[PDB]
């Protein structure tokens, strides 16, 4: 069974991608795809094993019959005896951050705003917010919510995509993949950093990753977490020091998926592939490191300490919580059980 075909969404998470197969023996290799849904797709025909997945993708991957493998693990304090790969996942926060300088914006003040969301149906930079405001407003109209917003995903003639801005070239605009500027958890924070829009919504660790010098990029370089606020549900606002007590929800971590057939193939290497490159990797600050990206999140968060064993065998909808499926249901009642695709 030893050969594990990896699904890349895009030429950045590509070109990382092939680096893992060289480093690997081939022991890992490359499949490319445009979206996430198309990676999960090429999964779904068997002509990729895995990818990793925000829970929002994660749903519709299960809906199609993939499973969980292996959860991101963060750097959390708490157990700390356990291994990361036998450390249950905590979750991240999901939160709504602002500009300080933006006085008076609060989440009740949201309607007609600029909005920075890291993709349509993801966690945090979709499902959660929409899936309030929509709660909220009585309207399936989120389309209408913002003035204008930038949400990879959406039609590039829509106004859910006005504020995207494509690639070096302006090519790609609002495609779900790093070639968007605005994409993912980065993208969106970076969106709010030069003010394109008024509130991104991304994960309390977004934040924390891209200010006070963290980050390097000419974006980020200058950013002070000072200069930002989260609002809360309560019509508050708060330091991003404040996010246990002023988020939107707490999300499950981005995990691996696979076919359920392949599942305890792609874990068993996945594991031996983190022993080499993952946060203590024997070969990762030298030669490879699976969780480092420049600060891009190719392939896996940033801040992955390690991919973590499951527990409970789970099935896709116990992995997201109850609470999380009935929000992704109950927000897609607006665009009633079967695979997309
Ligand atoms: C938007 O608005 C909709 C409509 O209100 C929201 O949908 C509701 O979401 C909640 C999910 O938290 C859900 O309530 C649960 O009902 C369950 C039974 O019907 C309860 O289950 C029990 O929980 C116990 C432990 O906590 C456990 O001991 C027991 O075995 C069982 O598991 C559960 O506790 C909650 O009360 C509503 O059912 C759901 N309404 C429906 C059916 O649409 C949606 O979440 C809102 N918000 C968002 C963010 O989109
Ligand atoms: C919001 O996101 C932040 C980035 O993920 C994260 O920030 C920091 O908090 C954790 C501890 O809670 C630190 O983790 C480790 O803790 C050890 C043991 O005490 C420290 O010695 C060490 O510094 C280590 O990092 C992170 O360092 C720190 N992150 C950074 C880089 O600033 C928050 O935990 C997170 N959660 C919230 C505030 O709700
Ligand atoms: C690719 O996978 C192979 C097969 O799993 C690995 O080779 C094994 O490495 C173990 C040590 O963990 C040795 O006992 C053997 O040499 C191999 N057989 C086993 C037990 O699978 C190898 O680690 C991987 N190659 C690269 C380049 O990473
Ligand atoms: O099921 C759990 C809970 O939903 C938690 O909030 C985060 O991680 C998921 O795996
Ligand atoms: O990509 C599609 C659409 O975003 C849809 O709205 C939900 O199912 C997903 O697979
Ligand atoms: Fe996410
Ligand atoms: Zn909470
Ligand atoms: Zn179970």
């Amino acid at each position: 069974y030893t050969r594990v075909v990896w699904c890349a969404v895009g030429p950045e998470e590509q070109k990382k991608c092939q680096q893992w197969s060289q480093q690997s023996g081939q022991n890992v290799t490359c499949a490319t795809a445009s979206t996430t849904d198309d990676c999960i797709v090429l999964v779904l025909k068997g002509e990729a094993d895995a990818l990793n997945l925000d829970g929002g993708y994660i749903y519709t991957a299960g809906k199609c019959g993939l499973v969980p493998v292996l959860a991101e693990n963060r750097k959390s304090s708490k157990h700390s005896s356990l291994d990361c790969v036998l450390r249950p996942t905590e979750g991240y926060l999901a939160v709504a951050v602002v500009k300080k300088a933006n006085e008076g914006l609060t989440w009740n003040s949201l309607k007609d705003k600029k909005s920075c969301h890291t993709a349509v149906d993801r966690t945090a930079g979709w499902n959660i917010p929409m899936g309030l405001i929509v709660n909220q407003t009585g309207s399936c109209a989120f389309d209408e919510f913002f003035s204008q917003s930038c949400a990879p995903g959406a039609d590039p003639k829509s106004r859910l995509c006005a504020l995207c801005a494509g690639d070096d070239q302006g090519l790609d605009k609002c495609v779900p993949n790093s070639k968007e500027k605005y994409y993912g958890y980065t993208g969106a924070f970076r969106c709010l950093a030069e003010d394109v829009g008024d509130v991104a919504f991304v994960k309390n660790d977004t934040v924390w990753e891209n200010t006070n010098g963290e980050s390097t990029a000419d974006w980020a370089k200058n950013l002070k977490r000072e200069d930002f606020r989260l609002l809360c549900l309560d019509g508050t606002r708060k330091p991003v020091t404040e996010a246990q007590s002023c988020h939107l929800a707490v999300a499950p971590n981005h995990a691996v998926v696979s076919r359920s057939d392949r599942a305890a193939h792609v874990e068993q290497v996945l594991l031996h592939q983190q022993a080499l490159f993952g946060k203590n990797g024997k070969n990762c600050p030298d030669k490879f490191c699976l969780f480092k990206s420049e600060t891009k999140n190719l392939l896996f968060n940033d801040n992955t300490e390690c991919l973590a064993k499951l527990g409970g065998r789970p099935t896709y909808e116990e992995y997201l919580g109850t609470e999380y499926v009935t929000a992704i249901a109950n927000l897609k009642k607006c665009s009633l059980e079967a695979c997309a695709f």
